[PDB]
């Protein structure tokens, strides 16, 4: 099968379908997924689409933790729109915070959710990737993070033996960068990094120097561990003025793609932090130009 390095090269620069299927219920935040979004994403030049999904309210809270068939149907529909247009397509668990609130108590429910996702999408193209969990870091120990990754990977591998899986490689903020040392012995892994600050504006000259340093350290990590890197939601901060914002998109893309990283820009569909207008079907073309 296609190895993670080939996949990351193919992924290039892409977009999130933010604030949609990872809302508590689809459409309750930003506009629901429509097929034409993907026509527009393709015409825009995007090479991947990350599709955040919150499984919580579409899954039984009690055993056997079945995901509503209609929701699985709906996610498959959206996935099939993305895959058929040639996008590398990423699905995940996103905003399923209930698992961090009680790991021991909720790990079985999380396992069964992934058991069902893996089962449903087992025959999908190599271009569909599984991202185990959006932000593994936070109210949960390292031991539990490593435990989660191991067992969800193993569950995935039962039905998806070579499908590339995205796990948290670590995180970064203005003060430090953390990287995982314990990486499962598996040949089909991509490592992902998000902004995270345990003690929780942007676009200055200093902010850029910070990001290059982060990117360089992540690159060393990438080289040393033989794992390619994916920044699945960059440009999540708010910006001082228009000119900073555009420059920042331009800078992140250059720096990432020079180091061979795959990227998905955060786009929440709000006109806040949006590039694609889902109502007018237009893009902020200056930001797109900055991305390509």
């Amino acid at each position: 099968a296609v190895d993670p390095f080939e996949m990351v090269r193919k992924m290039g620069m892409g977009t999130n379908l933010g604030n949609t299927l990872e809302a508590p219920y689809e459409g309750s935040w930003s506009k629901s997924a429509m097929e034409y979004y993907f026509d527009d994403f393709k015409a825009a030049g995007y090479k991947n689409v990350r599709i955040p999904v919150r499984w919580d309210n579409h899954t039984m809270r009690t055993y056997p933790y079945t995901i509503d068939k209609a929701f699985l149907d709906r996610v498959e529909q959206v996935v099939d729109w993305s895959l058929s247009r040639g996008f590398v397509t990423i699905i995940n668990s996103h905003h399923d915070d209930w698992i961090k609130e009680d790991y021991n108590g909720n790990i079985e429910r999380f396992e069964k959710i992934w058991e069902q996702i893996a089962e449903r999408f087992k025959n999908k193209s190599e271009n569909l990737l599984f991202e185990i969990m959006n932000e593994p870091f936070g109210n949960i120990t390292d031991e539990q993070i490593d435990d989660m990754n191991s067992r969800i990977l193993k569950i995935i591998r039962k039905t998806n033996p070579t499908r590339i899986v995205i796990i948290g490689g670590g995180y970064w903020n203005s003060y430090n960068t953390l990287v995982n040392i314990k990486i499962p012995d598996d040949p089909y892994l991509i490592g992902t990094f998000h902004y995270y600050d345990p003690y929780e504006t942007w676009g200055t000259q200093e902010d850029m120097d910070t990001v290059v340093r982060v990117f360089d350290f992540v690159k060393s990590w990438s080289d040393r561990n033989n794992i390619p890197v994916y920044f699945g939601e960059f440009a999540v901060m708010a910006y001082a003025d228009r000119t900073s914002r555009v420059k920042w998109y331009d800078f992140i893309s250059d720096a990432a793609l020079e180091r061979g990283f795959a990227c998905s820009v955060w786009d929440n569909g709000v006109f806040d932090m949006a590039i694609y207008n889902r109502d007018t079907r237009t893009f902020d073309t200056e930001i797109l130009n900055a991305l390509f």
